[PDB]
């Protein structure tokens, strides 16, 4: 089906073949065992040669130490064989889920990301790897016991193979005509407790009227009729059975009976009649499992196009070559209108916000929608659907994402902290870069040093999730920590309020007002502190910004911040 | 079985005697078929006599025959009594659940009551029945078994029970172990799963803060040791297989062994070890069914409790005291207050009615606040909690319910018709008393003549559910007709339907009006043809009658009535 998965298997092709020798010879040592009935009935029990029964249990425990040996060497082939290819898509799954859009991060799939590199990666190789199994085990088991029969003797096993056919078509036959009658008759037996269900929905008439007695009588009527066709399903689904058993042991009789009386047989002796019946009953086994192969092939190959429909899928848009160095000038927004993904609604109309030279402007409003969605554009999470917004003279577009990501720090409550030591998330992907020295200067100057001293071991704590783990203001502080290290240019803080509680507002706010020095910042407003001091106050509201007047001059109107200070008092 | 429904089937018990020896014969005609190998392997094939396999053809299938007519006649003569002792039940709890209260149908059951007289009530005997099928005929091959396998060799069916136990226990041991040891590598999976997890949530910060290279170099190091893990919980889980079928080979080895000893190398030839050794592997299955003896005996015993807190339940409360023929006077509601069971809000508070002899009452009110639970009231579906319900100088707890149900005629559009022609549908549970002369007459003066007589039989047509499929518009006209021949004093003109048609609401209304000649009636008005008529207005408003006046007062002032005329124009 897809077969552009072998490319992937074909490295490792020593496990598969270690365990397509190591599992025929599972299945030609279970072949081997059985074929020790004719001794033992021969010249063994019935015979008093009793040498072949003191050989005989020593090769029964030296062929069950074959069958697992063999079954062990052909599960340390396919378990490392099903484990390298596997575990190398599970690491090229997550290398493109992790530069793509977050569009797809955002809704499109949230917990079932994971199912994809633990479960579903796990099933294309726990189902592909079970369909060649089956099909090399029982197709070698199968051939043994076909090989049994044809040598020692051909002429019953001609006979017995024949009737196969004949007694299968013959069940099949016999119990259809059985099932279709017991759908009929279960039909009126439905139709039966129809006019029971709306003999009981009258109560409320029956108890007026007074015909409880003309109404018990009616059901000794409708009790009668529903064991007479009760009595007949039981009539008809019993009778199947002894039928298609008559009809399978009419085949025992007649092998029995051609099997010696005739002349061209008799060349049996009590060892080759029971393995050619004992491995016909060994024959269902690997043929009831056969059939199952591609229903397993399938169902473990629809989990490899869901990957490759994850695989290859549109990463995110590069685009531009243009290089920035750093943000001096104003990241501006021009008649800029942009609308989620995925829905219709424009969620920001046309805004023209602009940004000045060492000074910081404030996303005023409790609306819940106009915020943090232009927080969001400047770092192009999200692409615009149409106008401008310009950075250095330029478009962000034509600049590079590498080149613009690293210029914007989000200083904001919901931060990530990465399973290292608390001085690689203080300094993630640019460990090179800024040697420890510089961290000492990061760590003090954003007045984390006090929580980095009731520690454990240090500057060397284990301190993301599954971890030492923090409080909000701590996380807070070493996003500050992170934002001042890299000299980010452009902030954003998203300043969630989160909790009031003196000694930490404290912190947080001298963090940040220490940070916010002749940086260009977008303050994302829910505390009234930082909105009482700001250059530029602009009202969001559904996208049109319209109350876009400073601080003072708003102030004094009665306009939307005006209103803020009447909803926040 | 429970001694209480053991009465119910004590009649019916020459259905499990002749079902008991019709089983044992199914039983014993398996382990009479497990002796023919006796003389085939050590007489027939192996000797080479070449006449003990002519008479075995015929006894193969004359085996099989009364191994089928006795799985016939033990599954009819089960049938028989697990169908009828099913329908002297089912008739029982259809007449418990026809006299007990109104309030056991509405909301404290459904039309799952049919899953108690169709469902679980099949399932006491389809459970219970099916567990004597299995301690009869499974406690019966396994002593036909057990008298094979000691008068063949008696000497190796000692040495082949003990070790049974011994295997048993040793490979539940080594599944034990096996089985926590895989337990505790998947719980140690759950951590490395769990950091990958914690890689895909700080995308957003991935992206921004510029590392992808060294995070796909840690999900290099996340990979592996899931792959590490991955081949440690199946090089645990295959390991488990071969060691416990070698531990069943150890047994095999050592009864082969065994065997060649003097004592039991005198008796066992080449048959009587083939049916001592395939008797066993015949022994499973009827022991394995046989635990399941206790688990279905208080499956299909469990209904037999839930099925009888229906059949004991409390019946309704018959003070049957006081017996009156005509209600030839008042019907007067005097400080009545009830609340419905399984509520706490009062749903009827004190009211204060008065039906004059000779006239009629509207209960007009569309606020739905209990106006039709006023209604119920008198003919008892629901009892009072405090008050004085009055009928003619008394109360109508003291009435006989057969005698005061007697009086009332429910005239409404959701009336039931029972599955009986149309003639008795009109007299129903009365129709010896009412001759078809009255019934004519009936029909005539509810001008419901032309909708039988266009009718294809006629006046004996089958008129209720599943039968010809009536409009409400003559369903109501039916209830007219029934109401008219009853000629009872008493009538709850429901009205529910407002709706005007030509030809419908003329014909029902001319009905209705005839209906009306002194007849006492308490009119719920959704149509203001009667109530422009009522006599006396009565306003419902929660549990208070407010506005207890006639129409000229209420219609002068606004009150609520002139306002229900602001609401209908």
């Amino acid at each position: 089906t897809f077969r552009r998965l072998w490319p992937t298997i074909a490295p490792f092709k020593a496990g598969l073949i270690v365990a397509g020798v190591a599992l025929i010879l599972n299945a030609a040592s279970d072949t081997f065992m059985l074929s020790l009935l004719k001794p033992l009935l021969d010249d063994g029990f019935g015979k008093t040669d009793r040498s072949v029964l003191v050989w005989m249990p020593l090769v029964v425990i030296g062929l069950m130490i074959l069958r697992g040996i063999t079954s062990y060497v052909s599960s340390y082939c396919i378990s490392w064989v099903s484990g390298k290819v596997v575990m190398t898509m599970r690491r090229r799954l997550f290398g493109h889920m992790m530069g793509m859009p977050v569009s797809f991060f955002d809704k499109q799939s949230t917990g079932t990301l994971l199912s994809r590199i633990t479960y579903d990666s796990e099933q294309v190789a726990s189902s592909s790897s079970g369909a060649l199994i089956t099909v090399v085990r029982e197709g070698a088991s199968i051939i043994g016991l076909f090989i049994m029969m044809f040598y020692y003797s051909w002429q019953l096993s001609i006979i017995l193979i024949v009737l196969a056919p004949i007694v299968s078509i013959a069940i099949r036959v016999v119990s259809k005509r059985f099932r279709n009658i017991s759908k009929n008759m279960q039909n009126t037996m439905g139709q039966v407790t129809t006019s029971a269900e709306q003999m009981l929905k009258g109560h409320k008439e029956v108890l007026i009227f007074g015909g409880q007695e003309v109404e018990t009588k009616r059901f000794d009527k409708v009790s009668n009729r529903m064991r007479l066709q009760g009595m007949k399903m039981v009539s008809a689904s019993s009778i199947s059975d002894p039928i298609i058993q008559l009809i399978a042991s009419l085949a025992l009789a007649f092998v029995l009976y051609a099997a010696s009386f005739p002349s061209v047989m008799d060349s049996l002796t009590a060892g080759t009649i029971t393995v050619v019946f004992s491995s016909m009953i060994a024959l269902m086994r690997p043929l009831k499992s056969l059939t199952n192969v591609n229903a397993q092939f399938q169902r473990g190959m629809a989990a490899c196009q869901t990957l490759f429909t994850i695989l290859d899928s549109e990463q995110e848009k590069d685009e531009g070559k243009r290089v920035i160095e750093r943000a001096t000038g104003d990241v501006e927004f021009r008649n800029v209108t942009f609308t989620y993904p995925g829905r219709d609604v424009p969620a920001l109309r046309n805004i023209n916000l602009k940004i000045p030279a060492g000074k910081t402007v404030a996303l005023v409003g409790r609306s819940g929608s106009g915020k943090s969605t232009i927080a969001s554009l400047i770092t192009r999470f999200y692409d615009i659907d149409e106008g401008e917004i310009l950075m250095d003279g330029h478009d962000l577009r034509e600049y590079t994402l590498a080149s613009l990501r690293n210029q914007v720090a989000l200083v904001s409550q919901n931060v990530h902290l990465f399973n290292d030591t608390v001085a690689n998330n203080i300094a993630y992907a640019r460990t090179e870069q800024y040697s420890r020295e510089q961290i000492e200067e990061a760590a003090r100057m954003a007045y984390a040093m006090d929580f980095i001293n009731k520690m454990d071991n240090g500057l060397d704590t284990v301190i993301g999730e599954n971890g030492v783990l923090l409080s909000g203001g701590q996380r807070q502080r070493i996003a500050i920590a992170r934002a001042l290290l890299r000299d980010s240019p452009i902030l954003i803080l998203d300043e969630a309020t989160s909790a009031l509680d003196t000694e930490s507002e404290r912190a947080i706010q001298a963090a940040l007002d220490e940070l916010q020095k002749n940086r260009t910042s977008l303050v994302i407003a829910h505390r009234l502190s930082t909105i009482e001091k700001a250059d530029e106050i602009v009202v969001v509201e559904d996208g049109v910004i319209v109350e876009r007047g400073t601080h003072n001059d708003l102030l004094e109107h009665r306009g939307v911040y005006a209103q803020l200070h009447k909803m926040q008092f």
